[PDB]
C-alpha cells in the first residue's frame, strides 16, 4: 500500500477507536506508536492487515466491519488532506474520477498495483461501478462509496450486482442510483 494512505487509515483509525487502541497495534506489529510514513514507502499489505486485526481484537468489532467504517470516515480524512479533489465537485462527477485518479496518484511507482475503480453511465440516474483489485477490500471500497454520498450531502442507492474472484482479480460490481437524473442521452 501506499505510505500516503496508511498514513490516513492511521489517522482514520485514530478518530474513529482512539489513541490507545492504535498505538498498541502499531506496536503489535513492531511499529513505533508515532511512525512517520513517508508518501512513496511501500508499506506490506499484510502488515496492514494484521495492524486491524489488532484494532478488531481490542475493539471486539469484525475487522470487515472496520474497513467498512474505515472507509466511510477516510473519506472526510481524504477531503481534509487532499481538498482539491473534492473542491466544487458533485457525487457523480467524484465517482466517474476515481479510476484515474487512482493511476496518477500511483504513476510515480513502478509496478504500482492500483484498484481499478472504472464506473459507467447505464441509466439516467444510475452508474456501474466495478473495483477491480488483487487485495480484496472489498469493504474498504464499499463504506468510501457511503462516505462520500454522506460528504457529498447526495442520497444513494447501491446495490451490489456481483462480488467474486476472476483470473486472480477480486471484484465488486455495484449499480449505484441517484435521487435524480444525472445524465441525459447525447451523440457518440
Ligand atoms: C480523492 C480521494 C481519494 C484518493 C486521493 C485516493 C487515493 C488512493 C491511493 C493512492 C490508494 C493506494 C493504491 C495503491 O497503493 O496501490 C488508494 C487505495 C484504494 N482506494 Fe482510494 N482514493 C480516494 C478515494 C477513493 C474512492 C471514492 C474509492 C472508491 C470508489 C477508492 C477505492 C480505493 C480502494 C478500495 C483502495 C484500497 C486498495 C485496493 O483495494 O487495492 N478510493 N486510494
Amino acid at each position: 500500500m501506499k505510505g500516503t494512505i496508511v498514513g490516513t487509515w492511521i489517522k482514520t483509525l485514530r478518530d474513529l477507536y482512539g489513541n490507545d487502541v492504535v498505538d498498541e497495534s502499531l506496536k503489535s506489529v513492531g511499529w513505533e506508536p508515532d511512525r512517520v510514513i513517508t508518501p512513496l514507502e511501500d508499506i506490506d499489505d499484510d502488515e496492514v492487515r494484521r495492524i486491524f486485526a489488532k484494532v478488531s481484537e481490542k475493539t471486539g468489532k469484525n475487522v470487515n466491519e472496520i474497513w467498512r467504517e474505515v472507509g466511510r470516515q477516510n473519506i472526510k480524512t481524504f477531503s481534509e488532506w487532499f481538498p482539491s479533489y473534492f473542491a466544487g465537485r458533485r457525487l457523480v462527477n467524484f465517482l466517474m474520477m476515481m479510476d484515474e485518479v487512482h493511476l496518477q496518484l500511483t504513476k510515480m511507482i513502478k509496478g504500482a498495483t492500483p484498484p481499478r475503480l472504472i464506473a459507467k453511465p447505464v441509466a439516467k440516474d444510475a452508474i456501474e461501478m466495478e473495483y477491480v483489485s488483487k487485495r480484496k477490500m472489498y469493504d474498504y471500497f464499499l463504506g468510501l462509496i457511503e462516505g462520500s454520498s454522506k460528504f457529498f450531502k447526495e442520497e444513494i442507492s447501491v446495490e451490489e450486482v456481483e462480488r467474486g474472484e476472476k483470473d486472480g482479480f477480486s471484484r465488486l460490481k455495484v449499480r449505484i442510483k441517484f435521487k435524480n437524473p444525472v445524465f441525459e442521452y447525447k451523440k457518440n
